[PDB]
């Protein structure tokens, strides 16, 4: 106690925040750590629940509803004065049960970006870019290239023609009804795949991959956020920011993300938090220290966000975010952005049928939570597991292979593997990256008494744990 620790992406302008943290020492004499550690998302709940953790933790508004549900989060307390400072749609994102959960800090949205030199206009459908990419194949280029390993550049194509993550309907959403598995979504991930199979793109370009080969010049277009556009204007290239191609004449639906700052329920320094985000980070002085590192895009402050409206780049993310969909910040968000990793990843390997990984992805998203530890893992199923009400039994269900021997623990509601990831892994690879774990989930009631016809309850959905290779 006595100073402030702040966890916030490495792909956000965390040099900038550190500078408004120098400030906030030469005024209060509190030092400012701000840190930017891999996978901070999945981290943090691991410490804060401990008691450690950072004071200050930065992320899209999509995980705080589950951190709040864990009780991670302490509750903030802004006057109406500070309320009227910020956009009433950037509150509404991190507010969870009647509650106030975190500071809307800025608004984000995925859009196209395109080297004009290479390609003065931009293709405004998905459907154009196959054959503009024999065009530049022709003389040493790509047409398109982004982080296909993160569902969240993925989906705004998935969820064009019909693709939702959870059913919004009386006023809140029904955790059990996902859209991944349905035609729209079949419709957009198949396409990805073509262009896959294609050899329009690689299986295994990811977010540096893209972004080094936009930046050198080496393709014509790429997909992503404002925080992107400081590394491309440092790169010289004539670039340009517009929206996305619409996939089978609707537009691309990219998730509404609203970077959000809360704070640790274990944190010591409530009182000091509150003051440095109310007082340093969200005014015009803060929010320009930051957006000059990494471009926040559309600040949720209104005074900072009028100065920045005339960016035509921040017109174009409006135009995305507008033509797109805010996330939910249920605690259901990190199951499905699991299933959905998983489904696109295993499709664009040609390892699944668009078919069977958006099938899987639905029944993951539902009813499946995978935690994957150091040599650890640990997999809870609803026991509820179709919907209907009839919950499944404990010895009916298996994990992996044979040589499997999972601790096997069983609530009303759920059942919970406890497995060795030596013991446990039907499969293991290796990317640019990560050394990949992969096993099966399998539900197998059979043999059944009765004459098992029309749905069949006989469900398999991968099982899989991805650690960086440092
Ligand atoms: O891809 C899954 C991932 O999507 C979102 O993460 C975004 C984040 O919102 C952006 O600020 C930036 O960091 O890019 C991320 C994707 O690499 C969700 O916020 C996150 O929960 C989810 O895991």
């Amino acid at each position: 106690e006595g100073k402030l620790v702040i966890w916030i992406n490495g792909d956000k302008g965390y040099n900038g925040l550190a500078e408004v943290g120098k400030k906030f020492e030469k005024d209060t004499g509190i030092k400012v750590t701000v840190e930017h550690p891999d996978k901070l998302e999945e981290k943090f709940p691991q410490v804060a629940a401990t008691g450690d953790g950072p004071d200050i933790i930065f992320w899209a508004h999509d995980r705080f509803g589950g951190y709040a549900q864990s009780g991670l989060l302490a509750e903030i307390t802004p006057d109406k004065a500070f309320q009227d400072k910020l956009y009433p749609f950037t509150w509404d994102a991190v507010r969870y049960n009647g509650k106030l959960i975190a500071y809307p800090i800025a608004v984000e949205a995925l859009s196209l970006i395109y080297n004009k030199d290479l390609l003065p206009n931009p293709p405004k459908t998905w459907e154009e870019i196959p054959a503009l990419d024999k065009e530049l194949k022709a003389k040493g280029k790509s047409a398109l290239m982004f982080n296909l390993q993160e569902p969240y550049f993925t989906w705004p194509l998935i969820a064009a023609d019909g693709g939702y993550a959870f059913k919004y309907e009386n006023g809140k959403y029904d955790i059990k009804d996902v859209g991944v598995d349905n035609a729209g979504a079949k419709a957009g991930l198949t396409f990805l795949v073509d262009l896959i199979k294609n050899k329009h793109m690689n299986a295994d370009t990811d977010y540096s991959i893209a972004e080094a080969a936009f930046n050198k010049g080496e393709t014509a277009m790429t997909i992503n956020g404002p925080w992107a556009w400081s590394n491309i204007d440092t790169s010289k290239v004539n670039y340009g920011v517009t929206v996305l191609p619409t996939f089978k004449g609707q537009p691309s639906k990219p998730f509404v993300g609203v970077l959000s700052a809360g704070i640790n329920a274990a944190s010591p320094n409530k009182e000091l938090a509150k003051e440095f985000l109310e007082n340093y980070l969200l005014t015009d002085e803060g929010l320009e220290a930051v957006n000059k590192d990494k471009p926040l895009g559309a600040v949720a402050l209104k005074s900072y966000e009028e100065e920045l409206a005339k960016d035509p780049r921040i017109a174009a993310t409006m135009e995305n975010a507008q033509k797109g969909e805010i996330m939910p910040n249920i605690p259901q968000m990190s199951a499905f952005w699991y299933a959905v990793r998983t489904a696109v990843i295993n499709a664009a390997s040609g390892r699944q049928t668009v078919d069977a990984a958006l099938a899987a992805a639905q029944t993951n998203a539902a009813a499946v939570k995978v935690e994957c530890l150091e040599a650890e893992l640990v997999v809870t199923v609803s026991r509820d597991l179709f919907g209907t009400g009839k919950l499944v039994q404990p010895g009916d269900l298996t994990l992996g292979s044979e040589g499997c021997q999972p601790r096997v623990s069983v609530d009303t509601d759920v059942v919970r593997f406890n497995a060795q990831l030596h013991e446990c892994s039907s499969r293991v690879q290796m990317t640019k990256d990560a050394l990949v774990y992969s096993t099966f989930l399998l539900h197998d009631p059979r043999p059944v008494s009765g004459l098992s016809i029309l749905r069949t309850n006989r469900v398999e959905v991968p099982i899989e744990c991805r650690y960086p290779r440092l």
